[PDB]
C-alpha cells in the first residue's frame, strides 16, 4: 500500500496508511517481537491502537499516544482482562516492564531510563521484595537477594569508583563470606566467618596473595620466611601497622625492626646496621629499598614487589 513507516518508543515501527478510508480513518501495522499488530485509527501519524493475537491465545494490545511520545504494550490472558505483562516506554527512552502474577499483584517491576540508571525488583508469592537491583547513572550499583524467610542472602555494593564489597550469608543469614574490593582492584577476602567475628583473611594484591586472620580488633596478614614473621595489621580505621619478629638470637644475623606509620615504612636492621626499608603503600603495593654496606643511607631506587618470594628474599 502507500504507506508511511514510523519509528515509536520503545524500538517499534508502525506503518500508517497515506491514504484515508471511506470512513476518514487510517490503517495500522506493527510487529512486535515476531508478533503482527493491527488496528485502525482516526489520526494519520501512526498513533491509536493496535491489537493481535498469540498462538498461546494470550492477548496483545498496543497504545501508541496522539504525539507518538509514549507506547504501551499490554499482554493479557485469553480473556482479555488479566493481566500477564505491561510495558510502557516513552521517547526520551525511559521504560517501565512489569510482569504479573496469577494473583494480579506484580512478579517484576523492570524501570531503566534517560540516564540508564535502572531498577529491577522480584516479588515472590507474599507480595515481598525478594530482589532488589538498583544501578545509578554513575554505573555505581547495589544487589540484594533475599531467602524464603526474607533474610539476606547475598549483598553486593559496587561504588562509582569501582570498589565494593560483596556479601554471601548462610542459610540461618548469618554472614559467611566478605569481599571488599578496592578501586585499584585489590582485594581483602573474608572466608569462614564465625559468630564471633573471627575468620580466614587473604588481600589479593597485584601479583600475589597474603593469607593472615580477621579477629574482632584487627586483620592481620602474615608472611614467614625460616625465624623471622613479618606481620601487616589493617585496624578498624583502615590504619596499617606492620611488625616484624625474628626468633634467631644470633647478634649477627638476628633482623629488628622499626615501623613508621607517618610514613608507612619499616626499617630494617641487623647487626646494628640498617639494611632494608620495605614501604607499605596507600597504593596497595609494597616496595623493598636497600642500604649501603655501612648501613648510612638507601641506595638505588625503591622496588615494587610483584611475587611473594620477593618479601620472603626481603626477611632472609
Amino acid at each position: 500500500k502507500n504507506s508511511v513507516s514510523v519509528d515509536l518508543p520503545g524500538s517499534m515501527k508502525v506503518l500508517v496508511s497515506k491514504s484515508s478510508n471511506a470512513d476518514g480513518k487510517y490503517d495500522l501495522i506493527a510487529t512486535v517481537d515476531a508478533l503482527e499488530l493491527s488496528g485502525t485509527s482516526d489520526k494519520n501519524n501512526g498513533s491509536g491502537v493496535l491489537e493481535g493475537v498469540k498462538a498461546d491465545a494470550s492477548k496483545v494490545k498496543l497504545t501508541i499516544s496522539d504525539d507518538l511520545g509514549q507506547t504501551t504494550l499490554e499482554v493479557f490472558k485469553s480473556d482479555g482482562s488479566t493481566l500477564v505483562s505491561k510495558k510502557v516506554t516513552s521517547k526520551d527512552k525511559s521504560s517501565t516492564y512489569e510482569l504479573f502474577n496469577e494473583k494480579g499483584e506484580l512478579s517484576l517491576k523492570y524501570i531503566t531510563r534517560a540516564d540508564k540508571s535502572s531498577t529491577y525488583e522480584l516479588f515472590n508469592e507474599k507480595g515481598e521484595l525478594s530482589l532488589k537491583y538498583i544501578t545509578r547513572a554513575d554505573k555505581s550499583s547495589t544487589y540484594e537477594l533475599f531467602n524464603e524467610k526474607g533474610e539476606l542472602s547475598e549483598k553486593k555494593i559496587t561504588r562509582a569508583d569501582k570498589s565494593s564489597t560483596y556479601e554471601l550469608f548462610n542459610e540461618k543469614g548469618e554472614l559467611s563470606l566478605k569481599y571488599i574490593t578496592r578501586a585499584d582492584g585489590t582485594r581483602l577476602e573474608y572466608t569462614g566467618i564465625k559468630s564471633d567475628g573471627s575468620g580466614k583473611a587473604k588481600e589479593v594484591l597485584k601479583g600475589y596473595v597474603l593469607e593472615g586472620t580477621l579477629t574482632a580488633e584487627k586483620t592481620t596478614l602474615v608472611v614467614k620466611e625460616g625465624t623471622v614473621t613479618l606481620s601487616k595489621n589493617i585496624s578498624k580505621s583502615g590504619e596499617v601497622s606492620v611488625e616484624l619478629n625474628d626468633t634467631d638470637s644470633s647478634a649477627a644475623t638476628k633482623k629488628t625492626a622499626a615501623w613508621n606509620s607517618g610514613t608507612s615504612t619499616l626499617t630494617i636492621t641487623v647487626n646494628s646496621k640498617k639494611t632494608k626499608d620495605l614501604v607499605f603503600t596507600s597504593s596497595n603495593t609494597i616496595t623493598v629499598q636497600q642500604y649501603d654496606s655501612n648501613g648510612t643511607s638507601l641506595e638505588g631506587s625503591a622496588v615494587e614487589i610483584t611475587k611473594l618470594d620477593e618479601i620472603k628474599n626481603a626477611l632472609k
